[PDB]
DNA sequence: CCCGGACCTGTGACAAATTGCCCTCAGACGG
DNA sequence: CCGTCTGAGGGCAATTTGTCACAGGTCCGGG
């Protein structure tokens, strides 16, 4: 399947995207790679691509597409916006959209997963989480990396009420090392560092079934 | 000596959002 | 000209995600 590979600076750097829209940035990274910055995308390849139905393909190209309107993008600082025009239809079941040629540089240290590896994954945060442990992999398929949680807070960004450290637990950490350790070929674990009363970093174990 | 206070934890509620499903009907195309 | 495969719309209930009040732990310092 297609191995999508990114620049180390877009896997750290701060967006708040949905699922669906993170799915088709990986397709847009595929296609600028190989080679304006004017990409395309068929309904119909989508639906095959994700399993989905054509009907419901065109529901999330379309919402997600119309989402991404005064998205921002921080590279740690400098923001860029993703679109820089509205995208549009010229045929039925084909849009065109138009990447930010600024973004170009910063998609092309160094790091690389192959699309069925996140494909089955739902929760957003948790496909960021599983970019950032791929940056440290080794060939062999494991790696360890301890994460700043006021860095995770700000890289991903997360919702306030998760910098209540149980919330934070509960809804994010738990969920997203389950999925992954439910959802793709790599085996997860994870221990907390603490200084005082406060927690401050998240240390994360994993290897390769 | 014992307190309220400033920290920390986890859980039960509720509100807001997202999931895969379902149904209708016109466009594009080919045989 | 028409039958079929698409995909652009309109919705749903069942789950997940985001928010906050409340019980219960610790340690410190002033009364
Ligand atoms: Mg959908």
């Amino acid at each position: 399947s297609p191995r999508i590979v990114q620049s180390n600076d877009l896997t750290e750097a701060a967006y708040s995207l949905s699922r669906d829209q993170k799915r088709m940035l990986y397709l847009f990274v595929d296609q600028i790679r190989k080679s304006d910055g004017i990409c395309e995308i068929h309904v119909a390849k989508y639906a095959e691509i994700f399993g989905l139905t054509s009907a419901e393909a065109s529901k999330d190209i379309r919402q997600a597409l119309k989402s991404f309107a005064g998205k921002e993008v921080v590279f740690y600082y400098e923001s860029f916006p993703w679109f820089i025009k509205p995208a549009h239809s010229p045929s039925r079941g084909l849009y065109s959209v138009h990447i930010n040629p600024y973004l170009i540089p910063f998609f092309i240290r160094f790091t690389q997963f192959r699309l069925s590896e996140t494909k089955e994954i739902t929760n957003p945060y948790a496909m960021r989480l599983y970019e950032s442990l791929c940056q440290y992999r080794k060939p062999d398929g494991s790696g360890i990396v301890s994460l700043k949680i006021d860095w995770i807070i700000e890289r991903y960004q997360l919702p306030q009420s998760y910098q209540r450290m149980p919330d934070f637990r509960r809804r994010f950490l738990q969920v997203c090392v389950n999925e992954i350790n439910s959802r793709t070929p790599m085996r997860l674990s994870y221990i907390e560092k603490k200084k005082g009363r406060q927690t401050t970093h998240i240390v994360f174990s994993f290897r390769d079934i």
